[PDB]
């Protein structure tokens, strides 16, 4: 009845640490694809929202090097996102009055967009994660934080001082 | 002594579900940046390795639509990666003898590269995740699997039948 010689091969059984990498990548892709569609009317990708958010934690005004230190992304990535946001009218760049240093500031459009995006974003993430309990969320953050603290220094050696986000 | 009016503002305190999104994104970026440097001698990015791996689970030979169904990535992404791998000599594309259907096959170079990459990749992930216990790994996979199962159908409605990876 069942056909022979069809069933899965050895490459479908993974070490648990490799399966964890597949699980992390699948959840990041799934939760971001659903969030990006709900934020479409504000024309915000996940990385434009993360840079908006970091600049709101910095009081709406910083420099490229301080913004890069606070976020996980690579500096060339941070710069490309900031350029796209400058073209969208979300960031104003001005020369520091320090030769070659740039200051980056959110426009009041960007701050009002962040107004709107944070409220939608909070509902989206709450509905997405309603199938895990408060306890499972707290433990997931703790485990992921352990992994981030072990692994970020393997390639970022004093170059990041990531924003110390809290929850209650 | 401590300066006044400097400490963090309200945007540094998040809802736990938003902090979980930041934690997922930070761990994915940290573990991938360290893995990509160790795999550099094989010229494999994370997505070229994931497509190599999926095609090894499919017996080294499939079609673009079957490969896309098995992996989380978007089809245009899968196609762009497959094109880059065709240029690297990792994938051979041949016309099905079905007008307009393409078959994609790994070259024996690609299979030998996967030989080497899986062994390095397993050590890299084992060393990276040595700071969490077996129990914390098992629970992390379970929680992430719950989140993936809740959230993938919000935007992928019968378009994926993801490879059912196991661990022991
Ligand atoms: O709101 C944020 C802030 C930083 C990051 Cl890395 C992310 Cl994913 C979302
Ligand atoms: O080895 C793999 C297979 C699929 C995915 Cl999505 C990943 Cl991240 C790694």
């Amino acid at each position: 009845l069942e056909v022979l010689f069809q069933g899965p091969n050895e490459f479908e059984t993974l070490e648990l640490e490799h399966l964890l990498w597949v699980n992390i990548t699948q959840v990041k892709h799934s939760i971001e694809r659903a969030w990006t569609r709900e934020l479409k009317s504000l024309n915000l990708s996940t990385e434009k929202f993360a840079i908006l958010h970091e600049l709101m934690c910095l009081g709406g005004e910083s420099t490229p090097h301080t913004l890069a230190r606070r976020i996980v992304f690579e500096p060339h990535s941070v710069s490309a996102i900031v350029s796209r946001m400058e073209k969208d009218g979300l960031i104003i760049k001005t020369k520091d009055l320090k030769k070659h240093m740039v200051r980056i500031k959110l426009s009041e459009k960007a701050i009002d967009t962040f107004y709107q995006a944070l409220e939608i974003s909070n509902r989206v993430y709450k509905q997405m994660m309603a199938s895990i309990t408060r306890e499972e969320k707290v433990e997931l953050s703790k485990t992921l934080t352990k992994l981030r603290n072990h692994t970020l220094p393997l390639t970022h050696k004093h170059t990041k001082t990531l924003t110390p986000f809290k929850y209650i």
